[PDB]
């Protein structure tokens, strides 16, 4: 018997406005969700998720093996030593079902100063041929800025929830240097489904991806309407119901660090389900040099003894640790 997680739906529309009391009421709801299971659905968010899902499906279903090799990250193509993050993450027929395409800040061009300096975690996006995938790049870059805007608004809610001025986090989340990424993940229907792609949890549950905390400040996720996520509580894992009109939000481990675990990074995992579906996360990352001094909201003086952590060092170590723990995706 598996219970269902309490995942509230929060109308985030006030976070785009100037009614300050309404924004406080949203912040209270974010606080409550963040101290309970750690997940909530953002509704009334203003993003055209129907077009997002359609354009992503057209891409996943039309790209060919030749194109996948040409876009592949270094894990699948040793010629692409500069693609650690951005590019195509191939499936392996008979062994690995999931495949995905990851892209970063569209402002990271060859002329960008972080690219000129060869700073770790910064890469120039690779894209398919425009003639084979017309309008895909335009759509994907536009989507990045659309979800960037939603994420900026959410960060104002988190700041207010913790008793800070609304730009406390958002001031470090800038178009010129954000390390945020979009991943367009396809989970396919397969018959027979490769047994190598199913992991068995300690409790017997069949999984597609094992337990983890997110490498992010917050994670802003759109998924098609197939139930798959579970969140760990002290009484075991609970199912998160799907909603293909909303964005599922949770904190990552950088938030847990800077709040002395007041807002924990919820541990979650992905159940195996044999269904064609999409999982489209946006990982809200700050800039490479961004540092927020930790504080403890439980203490009157907010004092914390935790060391400030540069976001770049956090991200480089976190991404590698996640690969080592849960596998190359
Ligand atoms: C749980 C979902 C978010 C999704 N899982 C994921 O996206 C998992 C766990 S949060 N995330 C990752 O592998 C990190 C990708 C980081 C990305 N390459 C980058 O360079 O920024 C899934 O559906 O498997
Ligand atoms: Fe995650």
């Amino acid at each position: 018997s598996v219970s269902k997680a309490n995942v509230p739906k929060i109308d985030v529309s006030p976070l785009f406005g100037d009614d300050q009391a309404a924004k406080m009421r949203v912040a209270q709801q974010i606080d409550a969700a963040s101290r309970d299971t750690g997940f909530f659905y953002a509704v009334n968010h203003g993003i055209n998720v129907q077009r997002l899902s359609q354009k992503t499906k057209e891409f996943h279903m039309s790209i060919t093996p030749e194109e996948k090799w040409d876009l592949a990250i270094r894990a699948y193509n040793k010629e692409h030593q500069d693609q650690v993050r951005a590019g195509y993450y191939l499936s392996i027929p008979g062994k690995k079902a999931v495949e995905s395409f990851c892209y970063l800040n569209p402002n990271f061009t060859p002329d960008h100063p972080r690219i000129q300096a060869k700073t770790p975690t910064h890469e120039v996006n690779v894209w398919p041929d425009e003639t084979k995938h017309p309008g895909f790049q335009d759509f994907a870059e536009q989507y990045y800025w659309d979800v960037f805007g939603l994420s900026s608004a959410l960060l104002k809610g988190y700041a207010l929830a913790l008793g800070k001025e609304e730009n406390f986090f958002a001031r470090h989340f800038k178009p010129d240097d954000t390390l945020a990424s979009v991943v367009l993940i396809r989970y396919p229907y397969l018959d027979p489904y490769p047994e190598a792609a199913i992991k068995t949890a300690a409790d017997g549950t069949k999984l597609s991806f094992e337990w983890h905390e997110d490498v992010s400040l917050i994670t802003v996720l759109y998924q098609s309407n197939v139930q798959n996520l579970q969140v760990e509580t002290a009484a075991g894992y609970q199912d998160i119901e799907a909603d293909d009109t909303g964005y599922l939000i949770n904190c990552g481990s950088y938030m847990a660090h800077l709040t002395n675990n007041y807002y924990k990074a919820p541990i979650h995992r992905v159940k195996w389900v044999n269904a064609e579906r999409q999982s489209l996360p946006f990982f809200v990352n700050l800039g490479y040099d961004s540092v927020i001094d930790p504080f403890d909201p439980r203490e009157p003086n907010g004092k914390s003894d935790r060391e400030p952590l540069s976001y770049g060092d956090y991200l480089q170590n976190g991404l590698v640790s996640l690969i080592n723990k849960n596998g190359q995706t």
